[PDB]
């Protein structure tokens, strides 16, 4: 009949935990007032179950610690994860007014670790993956911005050298592990070298290198769309004059001085100059919001010149 | 045969609690007028089974008032779960007219409480987790807006300094845990100094310190990106201009009384004046909507010199 | 050699459930020409499984109409739910040429019962767990606009004072149970006060006040991001002039008769008069498109001004 | 060694059936150069697996041709079934080479039947709510376009009684079953009624009326939120001007004969009539693009004024 | 110990089966020189173990060409299958040096035989159903375009008729199965009409049939939401004007010789002939930037007109 | 008893695992001071569960490794799963204090091993299949941009027939597999063709060819919808004019030149020869922001014919 006098055992111990607080039980238990004290098999259950419940607190606590990124390596969270079981069995069994040693405690305690260990070292090695992903991206961008953010050593014709090297090599050896993310990265390295002075000497010289991504072997203008490359190298030479305000004044200053001369043939002159200039800081042929500006330069210039010559002839 | 009477018992458990209302059973029970009162094992079926109903009841209760939250701490929810359980177990063995104390009874409002225990507590702890994260974004905003909110104590070269210093306690000591809320706590108190007074002199000195994010160590301006750097700076410098009126209507009117004195060379040193006035309240040199302003008024201002240079000759 | 005899019963059932329609099936049973009406246990087989069918169809009729909400309140879902039980019961049994009463019939359709009505339970308590989210949402509305509709009594200095007591209250007490609701409930009485009269005074002077909210203890001003407080306070400056078409007018006429009269010295009197009257509709010092027609306003006179000045040397 | 036997003669039923396609293997049979031809426990294991392969292929049929919607009612999709049911086993196994009458084979095509036939319910009850929802909702719209089309029976002050009327009757009765679909209901009742004729008198008519949904009780203009009614209102108001283009041209062009008058104080009164006779299609106080019309017109009959008035003296 | 013999197999050859790859066991498989060559039951649970694997591999290759759609119709996955199972099994047992015949392989590699097929059968099927479906939509629209190209074949007065027949017997005969894909094949082919020429016409004839989907029976018109309709008709209005530019230059230049004539009592008689010509190309009276046009047209003849007149009093 | 005496053994192995970290347990396993060193089979389950967890560590390294790509090829994948494999083993065993020969410890460091190999052999082959997709997209740009980046081997009459065929072919052949991918390089090398030189002809002759795609036969034109055809064409024909600004120079200043010549005769012509001119680089009808460009040229050169007409009568 061992089979049913444990199976009461079970409803006892049920009775028990649903019946009282973790306070009352530890106050009664002392008392010798407990509802099933005298059973021992009840007595048995409600230890096996109590400690299951503890290790489930804890278990609890270590995962929701970890979900959220609280542990940066893993010899960290193992020992966090160590202490906790060691200090939660001791003050679980305490509160819970329960022997800390009693055989019975410890089954329910430790009925399932190596598989809830499992679970810990998989959830914070899928969190540890997904930080050295972001820390592989951002430290990526510290290196290249060693090399890459003075606005000189940039449009140097080196450097598009330098950038598909460094692929190569991050790619080839491991630096850069994951030839998904190296699309990330070189995303990221253009709108860093887009929005920077200088910026459109290096796309305009990068964009006939080699990388190889996903087995195919192509060429970073093609890699990323055309017209993605397009919009890239528009932004990369609207770049010098949305971040440095002195440069915006200088040319809108010096346009209108060439347009708002007294001889419309020197301001053609002027002009020309103007875009040859401005030639040197805006290699690629897109269109910009610049080219715009002498073209309405041009245009005004040119109807001044029309109505000069037009009233010259007055001075027959 | 004990294998199959309780078989039968529990087909008439459950042909009893289908084909009869809360209600109609409590009324029936006691005038003995069920329709397998005769069976032991069919009453003891029907009440294993009226418990385990009363126990997702109440259960269902508890967890739907966890899920959105209501139980701030966890001492909480757990007082409010053995008040309902007693409650509940109660008033449903009164509704259901059977016997409170029953063991039969209890073996299902008792079936399985551990388990349940535990999911409650997972349910309530995500919960919890969830709001101490939020909590913890919310509160180091007002930490940071006890000397981030005067407009006269942030543009003071130390800002920059304690700012760097709170975010490198914060993730060593334990202030700031998650290393991916960083990013959250950093781009909230961008944004917050930002859209501020003086918020232009606060960023441009900030973006040159060190903060550690995911095991590689870089300096602000290079953590968020540098398009997105620009960005953030450009609103900075038009927050001053957008938020303090009075301060719009002041440039407006004295670059409009500077560009219709009545000699444009006091116009241009007038308008220098304003220039560099102006440079002390956006010092990083991003292209604004007030850049615009003075470059439309030097503009008309030249326009202006050349006319009347050209109608000085009038003069001789 | 039970275990075969009933083994070879679950074939011949569902031989006789596929190969016929619950039509044919009706009309063959009284006729006596069945595929296995000789065989009792083939019989019941197919009488446990056509039960379990119609089980099936019920349930899912009456979880049908609780997803989608049909069933307000728990009681009038649970007689629902027990009138469909019987009729359909009855129904089936009847259309598939059963007997109603039969047991095994029963043993089928009863089969699972107290899990299904768990079931059923939880997803209606789910369902009726968002609609007393809404309704409190929707709720806490009404209340609010008896005293926040009226534009006049909405800009005395207590409307704040009544707000801030209305959420500590509700957030005590219970009548606002979910801390993370409260934020659904303070942004949409903003956005309700945002766009109606007077409600710039509501919202600066109640973003001084004091509500806890997770945990952390904040202002009002520092809950919402301070970019959205700016652009919230636009938005509820913008609103007087984008609600009461009036007003609009009567500003507009104003501004020009003030920026249209002969003598601009007065003109700079009319609209400095203007503004200040304009300022009691407007306290927060935020830049909105009002302000812009003062300053093109003042911009426009100071230009006449300067006109009429330098052509008043000609009455010398 | 039953249990053996039967061991080996899965496998055997194994290779059988993966060694061969679905032709050769009738080819082969009525050949008798099977691979285990001669053991009869092979054959027999062959035929109730290749009955499973055949009931698997016309439920996923008939389950495929359920997902994506081509049974509207339910007993189209059983007749559906039934047919499909026999045709298929017959013509399975004709293709199979098996007799489509031994016993063997519907044990494993029959399997498990009435759990297939619940989940076909299902997923088809699943759809048929969802097109019944679907029906409702196009459907309470064209039996509100048969008093609400027309636009002058629209403007009408009983219209919005109607629509209350409606509301409350197919909330209470069950014309309008779920509450939480009433939403979708009014909101697309409204932009109809938003964007057609004199739409904007019925809305700010039925904006005061009662209606009940989730518990709480409101008022229209507060159902939706206030921001969303004067975006809805302004909506309503530039519809009339949106839709009927000839009454575009008779306001524009009234105004422009109005403001090119050449006594401006016949102009202002003019001005005053086009006034009054457009707040009697835009009742409702928002501001439209047709109020800034006014304004434009106002704005310049009063510098007309001015200038004429100026000019007057020189007829002294 | 028949049970613990075999015990000790699996684990034996779960060492086999990790501590060597697939090329070292067979080179060491042909010298004797296994850890567990000895045992007979360890080589067999080895041999019954990487058969299970090979079964896997080509089982994944097959599904994952499934997946991504590379099998059109039925036929060709089965007859892929087929030749990929036998070459597969014969080419993974040369490669792990086992014997393609011995019982023990084929007992793992066809393991589970017919829940493989399956679940190939249902992903493949899901993907079928999904490409007819695309191609449904796809075939509909060809089928339609073979009269409705044509610019002259649809402003006829019979093309809605064979629209709404077209419609009607596909929902009705089965051509257009899903009654949910007809709002898709509607709205495609509306959009199709909308920005192609004359497709006006064709709208607003259209837009007063009968077409019944889910249940419910309504009007085009009424289908899709009236602001939908009304953006809608403004966008096939504007179609003929931003397709074809030929007749944008013409009404443009014909608008402008209207405008410039020197008596404008004539301009309004062009003006008023280009509205009428106009209106045979735009017929439902939604207001779009042609009528605009006319009406910036309208407001400067008139201006000229009150010009023209006040300067013919000086001709008295 | 032997059920109780392993299963005490159960116990006493996780009390060991529970109590002790990695390290002391090596420290203590060789001075003999376990808390069970003893019973031989609290031992053995202790050694028997250190290695499942081993197995799950190495097991779950290489799964990280492999979700994130780092494995190009299959077989590399296996072979640093078989470094990892046997390194891990030694390690794990040898930093736990355990032989990595007792046979114990691979019971469980081998104990499921063909399953664990079956999800690494999915994952991997799923990642592969996915870069596979993304090779053949990337790769077939490549093959496009040999004979297509020529912006004058584009608009030669015979590049549509190229396209036609290389889709027909790598259709029919297996170049180019998945049916639903050949929607994504189409749009692909479009928006390529798009944004390029001369594309508008290519696009043009490309729009009525044939190509089939999911069992339906239609004409490019017809396979994206018209009106993402019209706006694709519109792109297409902006292109030139936002990418070689060269060309947008010569263009606007050849119209202000046409436009501004002193007898507009001449000026009609002229603008007649541009537009001649300019449907050579934009052959379809669509509305570009160039026809504009002419729209206006057009209507200003009327204008100033109407006026030099009407001056001419002064000559008279």
């Amino acid at each position: 009949k061992e089979q049913r006098a444990r199976d009461l055992a079970d409803e006892r111990s049920n009775e028990i935990i649903r019946k009282l607080t973790p306070e009352q039980r530890r106050e009664a238990l002392n008392n010798g007032t407990l509802l099933y004290q005298d059973d021992p098999y009840a007595m048995e259950a409600l230890r096996v179950k109590t400690g299951r419940n503890a290790a489930y607190l804890v278990d609890d606590d270590v995962m929701q610690k970890i979900k959220e990124g609280v542990f940066r390596t893993r010899e960290e969270m193992e020992e966090y994860r160590h202490s906790r079981l060691q200090e939660g069995a001791k003050v679980y069994a305490e509160q819970f007014g329960i022997d800390p040693e009693d055989v019975d405690y410890q089954r329910g305690f430790n009925g399932d670790i190596t598989e809830r260990n499992i679970s810990l070292y998989g959830a914070h090695d899928n969190f540890l993956s997904q930080q050295a992903q972001k820390g592989a991206i951002m430290n990526s961008r510290v290196e290249l911005n060693g090399v890459l953010q003075d606005p000189d050593m940039l449009r140097r014709p080196d450097s598009a050298d330098f950038f598909e090297k460094y692929i190569d090599n991050g790619l080839v050896t491991g630096a850069i592990p994951s030839d998904a993310q190296a699309t990330q990265l070189i995303s990221q390295a253009f709108s860093d070298a887009s929005s920077r002075a200088g910026g459109a000497d290096f796309l305009m010289r990068v964009g006939d290198k080699k990388v190889t991504l996903n087995g195919a072997t192509t060429t970073y203008r093609e890699l990323i769309g055309e017209e993605q490359w397009n919009a890239l190298m528009v932004t990369a030479q609207r770049s010098q004059f949305e971040t440095d305000a002195k440069l915006n004044e200088q040319y809108r200053l010096k346009i209108n001085s060439a347009l708002n001369q007294e001889d419309p043939r020197t301001a053609w002159e002027m002009l020309q100059g103007i875009k040859a200039e401005l030639d040197k800081v805006q290699p690629d042929e897109q269109m910009t919001p610049q080219r715009e500006w002498l073209i309405s330069a041009q245009e005004q210039v040119q109807n001044q010149m029309n109505a000069w010559t037009k009233a010259q002839a007055k001075a027959l």
